[PDB]
């Protein structure tokens, strides 16, 4: 019983975190096999942060210019290449603690565990979602960049996020581990505004199904609705459209609880049109949209 | 910028988690040096769960009766002793991944990271507080017992909690790692009711100071108050008394933000007497009391 915002165990990732220093600027790096991955803005100086020419900064740069440390252990650099907004550093030693690993590009609404690091040293973990506007609401101070987001499948670590920068909003933008930014952002000090953020509808429904399982079911109404009728009320409240793929994914939660997806859709419409009246669902006075159907199943099943 | 519920890295603890089987019943164990710690209700059967005689169950029990596994590796049992509500099992091998470790008994309101485990295999981490009634609002399924709560000081792991049982409420009770239960609970199936839970006042103030730092300061009023005057309104709203030790602990947050503790006390009184009017503080429509002053400093400082 009970329902908490839950991260994966960070042990597998803790042993991949190194420090990458280049001139004055230091930040976090990921060490998998004989390669060290980090943000490409480690070749920036306080002058070039406005609009840096990264191709002309990497050309005037050699193997020995990059300083990489794993604790009090120094790695030699044998090669360097730039891929999009990521630096890749070939190194003489292969990481002896490399896990089974994949690189995947997650979709909006998909969640992951973040390990926040400063000087290649972990300081904590939290769970969060890739927002529809392609930002994340995270907790990152100066020197947090290079920190990674990941999910665990048995003993295989799927890396989806590397952290880069903060927007004037106080929210966070970053890349996959091929160096492609999530959303339309670039790595420089400029006027980058995230779009109006919507609510991850499929995630709020999944959260409501968790509440029913854990004994909180005061919000369960006596109506039903249609996809089209619900999707009309969704757009009104800045809720992402519900798809035939979203209803299919909820089928498992639908089956277990004995509540048809469109009945839960109808219940949600009532919560949106009437509010909560200062009541709590799983100890929250808000609608929580940072839990996936797979998150709810995992936590209400007990998948190790 | 940003503020999240944040756990410590679980890597150090992941390598201390073993399985303890005894007859039919299996649960989670902690392996530090040449000793394995687990709940004493592993010597219970489905008959004796009502009111077990643990002294008369351990007497009719030998070293070989206990099965301990670390992955696909079996440990030999050389000794066994019962300490309060905890089993201690001496074993031929010493854990090669034992960290620097202490056993401490945390106070009500003090927070820690929980690593949830099933069959000696971790499944995730979350942060939570020891409630004033001496329960915790956690996420635990069947076989979660033996899972531990901890804090990290540099590279030293302070173990404060071992999980045991769930109350009809759907909330959780457990022990320190000398086997003494937090609160007045016993390890059997009986009528155990937790008291009326109060709010951790010192933690809500600390949370409000984090909000000011992260740019959310709409709730900052133009009044001040006294300890006695505030403590009167606290008891009214089931808020734990504020002490001269609580105001001292907030002094660092007071200094940095330029807001005197009693001014923040006055602002809190207004939030309690008027509500939030459907507004959000650090993305929460509730007052969050599961962040300590040290948690807020750590997360707003960047302590690894
Ligand atoms: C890497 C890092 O921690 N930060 C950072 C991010 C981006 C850059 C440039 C791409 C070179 C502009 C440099 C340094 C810092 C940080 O100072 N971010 C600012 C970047 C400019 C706009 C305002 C934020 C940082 C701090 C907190 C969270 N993430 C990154
Ligand atoms: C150890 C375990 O997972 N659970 C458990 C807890 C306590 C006992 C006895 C002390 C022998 C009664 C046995 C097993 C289970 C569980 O079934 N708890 C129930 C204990 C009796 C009252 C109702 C709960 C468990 C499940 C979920 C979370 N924690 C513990």
């Amino acid at each position: 019983s009970g329902f908490r915002k839950m991260a994966f165990p960070s042990g597998k990732v803790e042993g991949c975190m190194v420090q990458v220093t280049c001139g004055t600027t230091t930040l976090n790096g990921l060490w998998l096999d004989d390669v060290v991955y980090c943000p490409r803005h480690v070749i920036c100086t306080s002058e070039d942060m406005l609009n840096p020419n990264y191709e002309d900064l990497l050309i005037r740069k050699s193997n020995h210019n990059f300083l990489v440390q794993a604790g009090n252990v120094q790695l030699r650099v044998i090669g360097h290449s730039m891929q999009n907004c990521v630096l890749k550093l070939k190194v003489d030693t292969a990481n002896p603690k490399t896990p089974k690993y994949k690189f995947v590009r997650i979709q909006p609404g998909q969640t992951f565990s973040v390990l926040a690091c400063y000087n290649g040293s972990p300081s904590g973990v939290y769970q969060c979602a890739m927002r529809p506007n392609f930002t994340i609401k995270g907790s990152f101070l100066n020197g947090s960049c290079g920190s990674v987001g990941f999910n665990i499948d048995y003993d295989c670590v799927s890396f989806c996020y590397m952290h880069h920068m903060e927007l004037p909003t106080g929210v966070h933008a970053g890349t996959d581990l091929e160096g492609n930014f999530y959303g339309p952002f670039v790595d420089r000090q400029t006027a980058q505004a995230a779009g109006t953020d919507t609510t991850i509808t499929v995630n709020v429904l999944a959260w409501l199904y968790a509440a029913v399982i854990n004994g909180d079911r005061w919000f369960l109404n006596r109506f039903t609705t249609t996809l089209n009728d619900f999707n009309l009320v969704a757009m009104k409240y800045n809720y992402e459209p519900l798809t035939q793929d979203h209803v299919d994914i909820l089928g498992p939660l639908s089956a277990q609880t004995g509540i048809a997806v469109l009945d839960m859709c109808a219940s949600l419409k009532e919560l949106l049109q009437n509010g909560m009246n200062g009541r709590t669902i799983l100890g929250s006075a808000l609608l929580e949209d940072e839990f996936t159907p797979f998150d709810v199943v995992r936590q209400c099943s007990g998948v190790t």
